């Protein structure tokens, strides 16, 4: 029922809405301010940048569900950072696990990456737990790494390896 | 009240900005010349799309009437300071929006941008505005003598500030 | 209160093009009455950010375009500028010049903080000379054969007014 | 009833038609081939070129009657070449003399030129005679100057001076 | 006679975008199935004048887009090129491949004056290998763990045909 | 007949040119590859707008149906020569337009461009076209051996010419 | 004995040395890091910028003594910020007062400015006192305005007016 | 015969830079005495092909640079220009001004075919006013508080001479 | 000791940097590929002249021998963090410069740039370097699993940090 | 004599050209203003490197002294005409080089460029030059009235020509 | 230990130009032996930042240039690259090839983290084929009439080695 | 003893000398005028043009002997035009046949071309004969193809095929 596809110029109004939402951008440790023009100019700049893959998530109806991104893709170390956003209107419909799996399938069966890692607020224990259920393991607890809502907060760095993902069941 | 929102300035808001920027009585509050072609406005908007030293916001109510403008300018990377400036459109002056909007600007400065100090300039000959700012936590740190040429003569201005520690501990 | 000056905009260029291609009108500015819309628009573009001029269109309360007022050669150090004005043919003879001249001076002296505004006017236009005198300008020069206009060289008055005089 | 005005981009389709007409271009010693794109690109190139003035001729109805041009304007010698075309549909309505006078008025009373000259085929004696009636005098008979319709042809160069034009009647 | 090859055009890019973002299809070309329309269109623009490739869309008599055929890495001296073809899902199983393969060879050999056409095909696609053999291609290589596809490295056949064989 | 006209190629004629340029049976007569995207065609058209070494014409009948193409290429400034090439669209082949169009091209070459020599190439294996050109005054000056690769083999072509003096004295 | 002249490209090595000196840049509230290339590229950028005047100070021997700058020159308000540096090797030779006077003469008798202001650390009372002796008066005491050597510090803003400078003695 | 005017060249810019940064000299031209060599050289470059000015350096027989003469704001239609001249400090008081003024007029009137040359001169420089009168210039304006110079606004004479007067 | 100095990287230091960047044993400490043409180095240096997100320093002794390199990268404007990296040239390893240089980098970060947190990466399999950093006040916040490909296999790295408040209060 | 050679103008000849172009007495023969900075000369030389409408030559003797300049300008592609102009440097005037150089220019025009007609302009008030040209085969085709402003007044000029057929059959 | 690979630099281009214009040498790479220094240098410039290749020059202990080694068509996903090597004529026959081949493999497998290195070698060069076999490469293709070389089409072996085999 | 190698920028002075020599350029039907700047700019333009190969000929001493070029290389028809120049000082030393063979070897054994053709004046029978001895055969006698030294002249077009060159001896 859910499909990941490449980000397109016609999806930019959707991204713009997310990028200016304080409560969504807080999960990505980003400032919730971006004019359409900054957004669109940065999109243009990175069209041919091989160090990132940005995906939009659609349901069968072709409602826009959210965003998945693989960034800082490094081709010697074969690692990338994974980050995901599910739009407020679709939060709590049970789609996260499916989309995490899609991202990992893409990473490990298409791009042939070795390692995917992510950052998650220590004060978001529900997401830490979801990630662990999907196979990620804590490799760091970064102290006062990000300033979020008036104070410095700690974050977990978590990872999963291609070997585990592909071979755990063997 | 909670009805008001601050959001990034967008290209579709420029006709509203053009109107304020060509209004002598609105520009006088910012000590700026009330002359700007749409082309100058737009080309400067284009020039500063990626300028990290400013944040320009448009104020809207629940029905999306444009209420005014809030800007943080001269944002400094080391000293962690910025200048706050505001414009409430004539038809909305005196409604009680100002205190709310000042608090929103400070929240953005202190809880998102992680700045140390916000300062502003306001005319000595506008004592009721000075009073309002005092009630909002700003304190006078300077009284600049004959600083700006306005309406045929030079005027004095107060320089007023507030620090992050004070805002966050009130 | 009825007449207002506002910055020249791209949508006003057809009006300007019309005045700029009118022989009678451009003779008051000592300018050649030929300018394609492309030359006009390209020069407009070129000077968007030029701090040395301020070009204004005059509008009545109904938003009819009445004329143009310009402050040019604005100098940073000397604090002087040249003033020029055109009232469209369909609106001359309605007594608007005085109001418009005073608005230009108010702008120069209360907003731009200039020290001196000067202008040039044909010696053969004594009515305009008299009007400028009534508004406080005084002759400081009688330029001999300064401009070629309709087959002959003509003389022009240079007239000025200071900030100190205007504000007092 | 006739008016000369600056050539505009919206008159280019009219010029294009003239510029591709063998029997009209022969009077100007030009090749009758010009794509709209060549025409338009050359127009663009010369927008700010002070060495030429191109005019379109209209009647009161605002029918396009023809073209008058002053080219190779030199500002030390104060001379320019005059050339005119009346569209086929308006030839023989007696407009040439009026338009020659307009061009001379412009040259001598606006641009303050000293001398206007023109070239006319020796085999176009009617035009040589019209020009003489309007004050031009032959200063040259250029031998085999131009290749026109399969052979080299001779042309008259003719001129008029500002002094004569302005002062003849005095 | 029903199917035709013609040059790829800008109006065909939505069709290509669809195939280029389809995982199943792009697996036949050993390519990553992600390409924004902007990347596609920008690369199209970049290669307009590139003599080293010829990209074709396949159309039936009704002008339905059936697939794509490409001649790439066309070499000037060696007179070789790589052939690749995609038939859209909605049109596979209709027996068009043979016709299309022959059209690509006709183009290469009767129009471009090439000496050799080669292709790559997954060892795990024996039906495609057999089809290419029927059309005159012969295996010249069995490339070991050449491409990573769906979580593992796969082997591919390299197959070729010469102009001399095709024309005789 | 006199119904046919030659005129400069224009941007609005390019869809017609695209059609001919992608037709294998039309391009074979010019020894050119029948593949050209509209973008290649248009960008090359743009590139050559001001190229004085060619003249490209479109043929139209009285009702403005597009009949074909005539081109003079490789026009040389010193040697006063050019290559003539023609295409009559399939639906108009065999109507008797060709002789007229060849005469129009020669008239343009000799009476307007003042060229000395026009030459052309035509397939030896198309003897009836060779004959037509002979009837039109062209004479064979070469028989180029295996000059062009066409349809899987090399073909010979005649090189045929006509001089200005012959055309103008017939 | 001392002369102020425009900054030149051959003075850039001198400026580079000052700009990378922690104890000199602290007086200007600037970070003491600037590659020659950043310096030179910024110089190039600002060649025609009318909002600043940068001067080098020489003695009769043509030793480079220091730097004087007028920045943020505003031509409606007629104000500018003054800042000065005397090289370490020339500190304490009694040149500051002379160079302050030179700067004020330039400001008020050449550029026709109305007001010059400066910023000086509250913890640099000797300089505050020198400035007062030269006619500047405190108009502000800016609280925690700048981060300097591990902590936020206060600064005085001080000014002098053209009227006072020119007319005090009258 | 000893003194000559020739076009300004790139190798003369150090001389100009020196005069342009000299307070006493630039006061005669009502200009700010600050110009980096880069601003000077960049402006020189910008105006290489500008037809509205002619800048000259003055040389004696030994090729010593004596001064500068400029014809600026040359107008195409009105056939007027402004003349300005500087004689380097080391060469003032040698009586060269008269010769140089006449050379500038010869250029304007016998080469550029101008109708009018005008200049501006400080009212507080009566010796220069007298010299220009001796060379045929006459006052046509007394501009009030036209330029700010050394802390105060000063008046300047505008003076002119016509081609007809010069050639006869 | 006090003999060592940090200063901005300059173009004349690039041959020294080229040497380190092409040394497999030096680059291994930074998890980077030891291949960089002088042209790549120089062009990237040019590209980043005005990049405010990094500070690159060269270390010199009293006699100006080049000792090594210190860099603060990924400097963030909001979170007030940066990554610290160091290289001591082979001939100067083991001399006792490292502790000094680490303290100099922290002083710059905390007393000039006003950063909140400095972190670094160091190989788990280089325990003595880990120990040194611990003695210098860094604490382990992560142990990144198979993070980098080095010499034919993946290696783990410690992520270690220090905060401004700790450095400034020691 | 046969000692003289014509060759293409080169960049290393521009100082010689600068000298002639700034000489009032040399430029008067061409009716041009004797003012040209080296930069104007050089930049125009650069602009016209590929201009096919002119051929500029430098004259040298056997010992390579620069003798003068010969130019063919306004070379027309259809009409097969050009304007001939010459300058003999002052020190070489009166030596008998002129007739030779005129014949060399005509040989180039008629035997290499295949032009039909060469014309020139020469002052009516320089009758001995007119005579020389007549002896060289040029014939007067015009007497242009007050064509050029020279030395304070307008002067008349002869327009003289020679045709290819006459030159080639003498 | 005597021989080293280092990145190609601008100062090494004369050496490369010499090899690139040598017919005998370039025949081993199936390349045309013509390249002006300007084409070479311009292409070098173009590819400075191209991540898909690594070009190396080989030096002995005395810094004499011995040869060139290149890793090209480096692929991001498949983790494959093509290896090619040239030893200058004056240095062939000294037994350096083995060392250099192993250095290229060490780079590919221990630094670039590649999965597969392949190469092409003329069937008519059995000595080179044997040397590559000794270094662990195995034939995966025999490409028929792949390259035109000295008047005829020649066959080439494609040979490969995997990371797993090299590291174990 | 003779070697062909790619043309280089340091050979341009040699080419310039040839390109300005009337008696050498006549063999190539080119105008003998080319400034160094035109030459060098055209060289630059064509650096990457795959449709030509330009070679210089050296002897063992590394004297520059002449030039060989393959131009208009077409990669579908596999044909190119061959042209050669031997410098005047080396004419008649018997090098032509060797250099023709070198060019043919390059064409047919390196570039894999099918056909090489050339143009040679009918009035240069010695060269026609040399070419025939080297295997070229006349395929055309082009009538009044080129204007050379005051009149139109005829030229032979001659060719040789790869099949003949490679297989004649088999």
């Amino acid at each position: 029922q859910l499909t990941l596809r490449a980000l397109e110029r016609g999806d930019l109004r959707f991204i713009h809405n997310l990028n200016n939402n304080r409560n969504i951008m807080s999960y990505w440790f980003e400032e919730p301010y971006e004019s359409f023009d900054e957004l669109e100019e940065l999109y243009n700049k990175h069209i041919h940048d091989n160090a990132e893959r940005r995906f939009v998530v659609e349901d069968a109806q072709k409602n826009l569900i959210g965003l998945v991104e693989l960034i800082e893709i490094n081709y010697i170390h074969r690692s990338a950072e994974f980050q995901i956003i599910i739009a407020p209107e679709h939060q709590g419909k049970g789609f996260a696990r499916t989309l995490i799996n899609r991202a990992l399938d893409y990473s490990f069966t298409i791009l042939n990456l070795h390692k995917i890692y992510l950052h998650v607020a220590v004060e978001n224990p529900k997401a830490v737990h979801l990630y662990e259920e999907c196979g990620f393991v804590e490799e760091g607890h970064l102290v006062e790494e990000f300033f979020i809502n008036g104070r410095y907060q700690d974050v977990k760095r978590m990872y999963i390896l291609q070997s585990k993902y592909l071979n755990r069941s063997e």
